[PDB]
């Protein structure tokens, strides 16, 4: 069928696009050359090709067949953060990833997937009779540094449980995010002038270090124990697979890492962003308390609640949906394909943009907020914001749990206020790998009035 996308210009072609990528931010690269061309176009990301796709079709295509279990990435970025045949976010070697994988799989299901729900209830619960560490003078709570601290608390006690320094960590995590958003496509070039970039390379470090100080210690209290099969924990997994034949400790160091920055990046960040659309949706807001009093009341969280929430569960999908955090994933193809009626060569790049899709395709009104593109049962093969196959969302099971856990034992015990004017759609973003309020504004503050 033959492909869309700009004049290749000999020699030209790639340095436009990469380089508009670079100075647009990713995210927006896509959400651009994607209005300009079909839902399905070729741009140049370094040499290689990089088809970056919208269409339905294509999307499912892709997720579903093995040969596309794979990401991309300049492999000096990847190898500065960490992630260079390490990790699973990341991680490329198709096999090395399949043996990995397995372990994160394990511990974000079944026996852990009971015990979050309630270390969730936990860990925001202490944080509330606390206030006193996120609040202003004039009583504004930032509530991103609320949730990027329970949330990576929540992280440590269900998989590590190891004391460590809460406030610390969830800057360095904070500084980490930056180079892997930094690093991940700079072409080759950039890595050659050192005075431009050990800038990044050192809070890598940073967290690095300070995180192999903790696995040293949940090392040392494994060898000397009460009988090991008694308490398995993603940690322990690891570690004893390393004492096997079965695993590098350079490997899991990266694991244990991927581990307890996955929730707090990616979690936090969009909870805030529901926090800010029940503050702008006052009958919402209701829909929801009535739903709390009816299956709960006043007593404590529990698993088998969570089905029974079907309003609020509807509620965390049209955020997901309208306000994205992730808008776009990376796979690569590893098999060359037909797709869509268009050929694909193995070694192409992929970004699937879900965000623009999200408006694109299935639902009923895409570009206003409501609950009503959730009454008709939604097919999932429209509408995936987790992914799914072979290399889908690890936590997307977990993940839902754990928003269903903070926003009701939150919203249980506070009203929320949103600051002045302030909407999700009047704040402002970064938009390159994912879409995250930008934090060098302010007015990203909220106000927590009590209830009865
Ligand atoms: C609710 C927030 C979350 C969102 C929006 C989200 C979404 C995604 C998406 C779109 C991907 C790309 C996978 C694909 O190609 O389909 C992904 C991958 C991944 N996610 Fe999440 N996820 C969330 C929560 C979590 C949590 C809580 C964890 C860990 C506790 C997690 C762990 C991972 C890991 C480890 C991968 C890489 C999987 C692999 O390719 O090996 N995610 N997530
Ligand atoms: C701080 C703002 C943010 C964020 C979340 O997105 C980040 C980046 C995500 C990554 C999964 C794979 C994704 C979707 C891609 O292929 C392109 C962007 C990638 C993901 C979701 C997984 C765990 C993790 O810890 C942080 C993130």
């Amino acid at each position: 069928s033959s492909i869309p996308g700009p004049g290749y210009c000999m020699g030209i072609g790639p340095l436009i696009s990469h380089g508009r990528f670079l100075w647009m931010g990713i995210g927006s690269a896509c959400n651009y050359y994607n209005r300009v061309y079909g839902e399905f176009m070729r741009v140049w990301i370094s040499g290689e090709e990089t088809l970056i796709i919208s269409k339905s079709s294509s999307m499912f295509h892709i997720m579903k067949h093995n040969h596309y279990s794979s990401r991309f990435g300049s492999k000096l970025g990847l190898q500065c953060i960490g992630m260079h045949e390490k990790g699973i976010i990341f991680n490329n070697n198709p096999e090395l990833w399949k043996t990995t994988r397995p372990f994160f799989m394990k511990a974000l299901s079944g026996p852990g997937l009971v015990r979050m729900v309630t270390v969730c209830a936990e860990s925001l619960k202490t944080h509330l009779d606390r206030l006193e560490e996120v609040t202003n003078e004039s009583g504004y709570v930032d509530v991103l540094t609320l949730l990027r601290r329970v949330m990576l608390d929540t992280s440590n006690t269900l998989f590590l449980r190891i004391p460590l320094d809460e406030s610390a960590i969830v800057v360095k995590i904070q500084g980490y995010f930056d180079a892997w958003q930094a690093l991940l496509i700079k072409p080759d070039i950039f890595f050659k002038i050192s005075w431009l970039y050990k800038k990044y390379e050192k809070s890598v470090k940073d967290l690095k270090d300070a995180i192999e100080v903790l696995i040293a210690e949940k090392r040392r209290r494994i060898s000397t124990e009460e009988k090991l099969e008694e308490c398995m924990d993603f940690a322990t997994e690891l570690i004893l697979a390393e004492k096997r034949g079965d695993l590098t400790r350079e490997n899991v160091n990266q694991c244990i890492l991927e581990m307890l920055i996955a929730a707090p990046d990616t979690m936090s960040v969009s909870l805030f962003f529901m926090l800010f659309l029940i503050a702008k949706h006052p009958n919402v807001e209701e829909a929801i308390i009535k739903e709390i009093q009816t299956v709960i009341g006043e007593r404590d969280i529990k698993i088998d609640d969570i089905q029974k929430l079907k309003v609020m569960e509807n509620f965390i999908y049209e955020s997901m949906r309208y306000q994205p955090v992730v808008d776009l994933v990376m796979r690569k193809a590893l098999e060359d394909d037909v797709i869509d009626g268009y050929p694909v060569k193995k070694g192409t790049n992929i970004i699937l943009n879900i965000g623009r899709m999200h408006r694109l395709e299935f639902f009923p009104k895409p570009n206003e907020f409501t609950l009503e593109n959730f009454a008709k049962n939604v097919p999932y093969r429209y509408f995936q914001p987790f992914g799914f196959g072979p290399r889908g969302c690890a936590g997307k099971y977990i993940a839902m749990v754990m928003m269903k856990a903070i926003l009701v034992t939150l919203l249980r015990r506070f009203h929320v206020k949103t600051l002045q004017g302030q909407c999700v759609e009047s704040i402002q973003k970064i938009h390159d790998l994912s879409l995250h309020p930008d934090e060098t504004k302010n007015m990203l503050e909220m106000i927590f009035t009590p209830r009865n």
